[PDB]
């Protein structure tokens, strides 16, 4: 099948590259890094993250797998002396699928969509964090602050957890909003929890007085002027992993944070 | 239809019972508190969730409602000025279903099990708390502090809450762990962060040293000894609340914490 | 005396400011903006802190007073209809002097400093945030995270507590670190929880890969380039209040959070 | 001088004193439990707070030193194997005392008084916390929740440290209040932040229905039962160590948490 690899660009990860190519040369395997159906990322988590938004017109196409160079990745799931041994399962079909859900952001002017496997966060670009947040039309709160974020499942171990978000399993089709440095007091009122939104629930940020807000989508991160809305929903589209063995969730979890 | 009320038990809230009662009997309506199909709690969400466990064998046959005394309740939707509103309604029928999952709780020792509307926690009884934490029957964490707190989406407002757990849409079939004072040093180390599980997930707790444990159920609270095993996970079984208008959980969330 | 009043620019507080103005008309009082021994500061607590940097070479030489024209200040002790007696016992001398301590920030490239009634906060110019942090030359952690912030005893009111932080009685002369968003896993480690430093105890950030920051001094919001140390302690200087009656520090703390 | 040394019981503690008996045999220094001016903990932590509590009539009177035979202790400075090195000191005098504060709570009904060196907390006997915050007299907050604590300075990094409280230098004579699990809503009203006060606050918690407590100061812990008052105030007496080099509080809050 139709495969390509991305690299994080140091010597380890772009020989573990040219080592795979090889290794698939030996297979019925065609490298196409424009219809890839097979998508390897070598590196970090970051360079993962990379190689989805390079594929994201075509997350219903393609399979992702990522292997991790340094420390172990939430989305890097294999270490580099196991990269033969991915060559073979991949080029005789071993794998079945599974999928993580998405995060859809609109930016209403004059609109922008973006697609999030982590999150999407807003903040102010200087001066005071101000926004009026409605939750399917009602309006739920006026947030006073450094920013807000909206997580992925997946997401819920990055920027997230160090918020005080949750950790949600990938199989919840939800998003996990977080609060940074909420100003509570006599006048000024936010939830403080996290909230946790299922499918179809439309989370939007108005503003109140500055219109310019700096927002990020994963490591993309803008200054967008004279904005309306910032509208957040589950996505319908999510992404695909080639999975060749068990690796749970939680044990990720236990082994990127316990041990 | 058969029906049954019950009271906080202060004047206001059995006045409020002897009037629901006899406009009841202007319908076809018969007071059965042995089988009822609809159970009318009339207080606070306490006075709710004894009403629940009282019937909690028959929770496939009934729907419940709550009318709050005191402040607004999160399970008690109406309030006293809309009693007779609410009779009228009930009798003619006009009512919808609505479900919230709920939390099994086995105690093996020998094994009791336990339904949650809220939550179920363990403390130690009295000595220092120390719990090994099993997710699917892999290990996952060793948990020193007070103490551990499995919540419902509905129960996500209460106690979850106070720990920093997140606030949990309850269409979202899932349950929150959250923990009390864990222990974080060079040598102990838990994940910090509440953990959200979907249906299936089976979380156990497994004693290390001390045997003895007080768990709670919602309001109960009993010292449990020479316990083997706590596992706790969605229950098949659900809530279900007759709903004769919108009143949207992010709304009650809204007029209960912000305003 | 000499004294001089600053005004939030609004209308309400102009008026007010021209009444006082003609009220000290009426005593031995002498406007002087240059030289003043008394500095009130009309408008919120944001007008107070401009008034404070303003006046910030002659610390040693100058009692402040604030009135809120707003909501309550922690700095701006007084309410407008309180005005003329203001003006009255401030002719009159009837006035103790109380201290609060300052925070003393220097960057070094070649070398600024800053004082800050408030807190200094660092933050990175958009890449990620890693500093060494170093107290009293002893290399205490890595921070990785969004940004550091250390606050004055008075400022434990303002972001110092969206971010954690304890609130401090400002006869303790200390100065409180908090961390935010702070990352947390098997490699990356942080103290997370707030630091309390007595006078004397020096704390150093020290870069170690970018060299550009983001530095808040109270309102003030600068990049520094090139930085190699932000060295914060205690200052030797302190700002000096007017204190006419009694407000405790736990009684404006009340005020303002709980009712 | 006159000296006795406490064990945790272990084999390993028991017979490092044994050792340490028979080489200060070659000394003029004499064994004596009853009016012993140096006190020896060997153990952990918890063994150190049983020797501070065994002679708190004469905390002017004792320095206190501590050996960890276990884990590195906040109070126990010296490893097992430096334990020749520690006798041969303490017999030639070349030691500097230090201070650290210690907080006193007071229990009226008709009153007791202890003295703590981590911490003193209070919780409910079963039912629900809710207690009156008094500080200086004046009325602070209604606390509903789990308990309270309050810590002294180096208690900063035990109990205190897991619910959320900054870390204090022992240098600083305070006590710091921390929460467990504060209920927050539109109703119910807490600081939610820590506390930090200054020698000669009196904190005074009061009872609003249930007038049983558990209370707990440093290991002990005690149902009390009709309590009018607990009082908290940082005490005049203090602990006392035996210091024989450079240990500053801050590396053995690195060497404990970080690495
Ligand atoms: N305060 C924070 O915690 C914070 C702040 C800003 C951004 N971030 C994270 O950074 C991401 C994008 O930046 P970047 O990765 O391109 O560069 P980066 O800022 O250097 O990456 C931050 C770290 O997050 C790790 N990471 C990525 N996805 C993760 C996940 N799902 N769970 C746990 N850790 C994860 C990355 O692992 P690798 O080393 O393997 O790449 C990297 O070490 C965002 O999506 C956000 O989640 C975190
Ligand atoms: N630290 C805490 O926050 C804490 C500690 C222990 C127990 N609790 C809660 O108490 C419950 C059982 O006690 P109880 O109600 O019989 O007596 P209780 O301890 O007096 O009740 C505690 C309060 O929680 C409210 N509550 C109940 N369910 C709630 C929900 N789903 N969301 C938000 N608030 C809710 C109750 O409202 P009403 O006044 O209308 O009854 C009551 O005011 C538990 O299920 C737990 O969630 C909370
Ligand atoms: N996330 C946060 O909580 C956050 C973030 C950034 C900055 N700030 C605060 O903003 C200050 C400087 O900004 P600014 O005041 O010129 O404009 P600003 O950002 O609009 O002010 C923020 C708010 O903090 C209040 N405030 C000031 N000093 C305070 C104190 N000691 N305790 C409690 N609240 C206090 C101000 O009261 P008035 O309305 O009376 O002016 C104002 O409402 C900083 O010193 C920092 O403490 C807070
Ligand atoms: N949730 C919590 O974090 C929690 C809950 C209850 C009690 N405690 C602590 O337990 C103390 C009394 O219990 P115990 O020690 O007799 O038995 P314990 O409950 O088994 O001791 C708890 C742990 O705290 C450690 N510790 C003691 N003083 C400390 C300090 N100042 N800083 C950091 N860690 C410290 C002890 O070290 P060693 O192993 O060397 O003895 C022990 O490992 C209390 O004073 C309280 O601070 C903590």
């Amino acid at each position: 099948m139709k495969y390509m690899i991305t690299s994080k660009g140091d010597e380890k990860s772009d020989l573990l590259r040219l080592n795979m190519i090889a290794g698939f040369g030996e297979y019925d395997m065609e490298y196409d890094d424009v219809e890839p159906e097979i998508v390897i990322s070598i590196g970090g988590d970051g360079t993962f993250l990379s190689a989805f938004h390079q594929y994201e017109e075509r997350l219903d196409e393609i399979a992702f797998i990522g292997i991790h160079t340094g420390h172990l990745g939430f989305y890097a799931d294999w270490r580099p002396a196991e990269a033969d041994k991915l060559v073979k399962l991949l080029a005789k079909g071993e794998y079945q699928k599974s999928s993580y859900p998405l995060l859809k952001t609109t930016v209403k002017y004059k609109e922008a969509t973006y697609l999030a496997l982590n999150e999407s966060t807003v903040k102010s670009s200087g001066g005071p964090f101000v926004v009026d947040v409605v939750i399917n039309d009602i309006h739920f709160e006026r947030f006073r602050g450094d920013g807000l974020c909206m997580s992925t499942p997946s997401g819920t171990t990055a920027y997230n957890k160090s918020l005080g978000g949750a950790l949600m399993h990938p199989s919840i089709e939800a998003m996990q909003l977080t609060e940074m440095a909420s100003i509570n007091n006599r006048v000024y009122r936010t939830i403080g929890s996290p909230l946790v939104f299922p499918k179809h629930h439309v989370v939007s940020l108005q503003p109140v007085n500055d219109k310019d807000f700096q927002i990020s989508v994963d490591h993309l991160s803008i200054l967008h002027r004279d904005v309306q809305e910032i509208r957040y929903e589950v996505s319908a589209k999510k992404i695909h992993f080639a999975r060749f063995r068990s690796f749970p969730f939680w044990r990720r979890v236990h082994d990127s944070f316990i041990e």
